[PDB]
C-alpha cells in the first residue's frame, strides 16, 4: 500500500500494478506515478525543486527505471513547482501551450506547450488521455484519464470529499467550473476512480461533490 521518504515528506500508494498515487506537505497535494515498460511517467510534480527531486529518487529507486516524462495539469506552484528540476534532468514536461503561457507568466520556466484538448499519448504500454474541459480551478486546468484502468486524475478542479469549500478562487473561474465538471461527466462515463487534487482518493461522487461547492 504505501511507502515513505525518512522526513514526513512524501508518501506513494498503490492504485494497480502499475498506478500509484504520490502525495506531498502545510498541506497535502497529490499526483499520479505510472510505471510502464517504457520509464516511469508523473502526473504532475511537486511544491518545489527539493521535493520533486526527493519524488523523482523514490520512485526511479523503487520502481528501478527512470522518470521520462511529467504532465503538468496547471501552472500554480503545486503542479509546476519543480519545473527546474524536470527540465535540467532531461525530463519531458508536457502541458497545454496555455499552461505554458501561464508558467512563464508566472516566473516559471516552460514546459512543452504540446497537448491539445484532447491528446492520446503512449508510454508502453500505459495510455494516458488529457482532456481540457474548460476553465474552474484555473483558466488551463486539465485532467487525465487512464482508459485502460478507467482511472481519472481530476487534480485541483476537482475537491476532495473531506473540502467543504472551494479553496483559493483568485484565478479560478465560478461559472464555467460547473460546466467543465459536467463535460468531464460526458466524456468519461464509467469511472472506478477519481483522484482530486488536495485531499483523499474516491471516485465519481467527488466530482457530483465539487458540482455542490460551486451552488
Ligand atoms: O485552492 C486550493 O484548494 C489549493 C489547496 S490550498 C491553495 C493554495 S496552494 C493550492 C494551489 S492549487 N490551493
Ligand atoms: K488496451
Ligand atoms: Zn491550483
Ligand atoms: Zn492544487
Amino acid at each position: 500500500t504505501v511507502i515513505k521518504n525518512e522526513t514526513g515528506t512524501i508518501s506513494i500508494s498503490q492504485l494497480n500494478k502499475n498506478v500509484w498515487v504520490h502525495t506531498e506537505l502545510a498541506v497535502p497535494s497529490n499526483g499520479l506515478v505510472l510505471n510502464t515498460s517504457k520509464g516511469l511517467v508523473l502526473v504532475d510534480s511537486s511544491w518545489d525543486d527539493k521535493l520533486t527531486k526527493e519524488l523523482i529518487e523514490m520512485v526511479e529507486k523503487k520502481f528501478q527505471k527512470r522518470v521520462t516524462d511529467v504532465i503538468i495539469t496547471h501552472a500554480h506552484a503545486d503542479r509546476i513547482g519543480g519545473i527546474k528540476t524536470l527540465k535540467e534532468r532531461g525530463i519531458k514536461a508536457h502541458s497545454t501551450a496555455l499552461t505554458a503561457e501561464l508558467a512563464k507568466k508566472n516566473g516559471y520556466e516552460e514546459p512543452l506547450g504540446d497537448l491539445q484538448t484532447v491528446t492520446n499519448l503512449k508510454f508502453g504500454n500505459m495510455k494516458v488521455e488529457t482532456f481540457y474541459p474548460g476553465k474552474g480551478h484555473t483558466e488551463d486546468n486539465i485532467v487525465v484519464w487512464l482508459p485502460q484502468y478507467n482511472i481519472l486524475v481530476g487534480g485541483c478542479l476537482v475537491k476532495s470529499t473531506s473540502a467543504k469549500d472551494l479553496g483559493n478562487v483568485a484565478d479560478a473561474y465560478v461559472n464555467e467550473w460547473s460546466t467543465s465538471i459536467e463535460n468531464v461527466l460526458k466524456r468519461y462515463r464509467n469511472i472506478n476512480a477519481v483522484v482530486p487534487g488536495h485531499g483523499e482518493v474516491g471516485d465519481k461522487g467527488l466530482l457530483l461533490h465539487t458540482l455542490d461547492l460551486l451552488k
